[PDB]
């Protein structure tokens, strides 16, 4: 059977709701011997992704990363990270220790693609100044930039808001500010932290936004994408 | 720093749960890197447990437990297995791999010692044919067994609503009805399914009843456990 190894802890409390979404979006019809198998090292202790970019040591992040993909490469079948800001420590991991990665990126690139209008990326100021999305994304021209002084906007709503388990739908009049700002109906969550934002938008029924949302993705199709 | 190996799956949907309640009841006060390490199994594919013992492939049960803490044993400083039922397999399983471990029964029998007045037992069958509780605790005259006729009713509640992800308020008037034919104001959660129950009793605000649950115990006390 195929197993889905999680890469976690940035955000612990993101990477808890994206198991629960897994079992959510896949429930078993007669028994649970049915439902999916998933390992996750929910490691918090991780280096501050942005954090290490601010200060120099990408070193000892890049290594964390290295180390929990040797682990789970023996265990997993396919491996999500569970964060789109340390995606960019793999250019410096080998490519043989990627092979079994699903990319945040590349999903969110497909689902953009299929979706074809301009898009807000949401994401932290190191997600950013990485460029992860402008630089990994077919679908770049789609994607809209926040200026500098929302980037930092958003920062906060992350760190000060979601990080700390508090109710996500308290950042959804903010959000709609900035979609109607920046001319849009949708947005890409370029930080992982708007997992939580788009389950709380689905369960009130507001679909006058569209999340382009990897972890949701990746849950809804699990039994297509882990093999 | 100390890390948490959860063996799970045995309740996907609860295994999700226990470790949202692990984040919700330590959250971090500047950091996120504060915040707890743990590990998931969440293998929903473990052989269903009351069903193990009513055919006779308890064997293949207890070999899918040891394998899995083979690796936790390596991977984990402490141990902790998703579900009362699965600690009937322990007896057959070597003292070595058990030394991280710690137990769900032992950890109510503890948790009824302080409260010290009589509790309702809700579990599986398969947990009253094993007499977990009742040969497990140093507390088994305060604990109250559910009549044959009750533990059935029980076991319908864990598979049909519990365990398929629905509203757990939705059994709230079925237990209190037991609670109130038992003569009690609190119980124990003898299947982890009732960590559910447990959460949407504590978010209400309902606090009549006094609910004996291992899992919100583990979590609460995550820092001084976990060594
Ligand atoms: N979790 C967000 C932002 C911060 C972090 O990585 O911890 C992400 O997708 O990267
Ligand atoms: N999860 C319950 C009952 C059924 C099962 O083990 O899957 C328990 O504590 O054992």
């Amino acid at each position: 059977l195929p197993i889905l190894g999680v890469l976690g802890g940035m955000g612990p409390v993101v990477t808890a709701e994206f198991l629960k979404s897994i079992y959510e979006y896949n429930p078993f019809i007669d028994k649970e011997q049915e439902s999916p198998n998933v390992i996750v090292f929910s490691f918090p202790s991780a280096p501050d992704r942005t954090g290490s970019i601010d200060s120099g040591k990408e070193r000892e992040f890049i290594d964390f990363i290295q180390v929990n993909l040797e682990h789970l490469n023996k265990l997993a079948d396919c491996i999500v990270i569970g964060s789109c800001t340390a995606h960019y420590a793999l250019p410096q991991i080998p490519e043989n220790l990627k092979d079994k990665l699903i990319s945040l990126i590349k999903i969110a690139d497909q689902e953009l693609q299929e979706y074809n209008e301009p898009t807000l990326l949401l994401a932290s100021t190191g997600t950013y100044q990485k460029k992860l999305f402008q630089e990994g994304c077919t679908t770049a021209d789609l994607i809209i930039s926040l200026s500098e002084s929302d980037q930092k906007l958003i920062h906060e709503m992350i760190y000060k808001v979601l990080k700390r388990g508090h109710d996500p739908l308290s950042i959804l009049r903010d959000i709609e500010a900035l979609l109607e700002k920046y001319n849009t109906r949708s947005y890409i969550s370029g930080s992982t932290e708007f997992h939580l934002l788009t389950k709380s938008l689905k369960l009130k029924g507001i679909d006058s936004i569209k999340a382009i949302d990897p972890l949701s993705t990746i849950a809804q199709n699990f039994s297509q994408l882990i093999i």
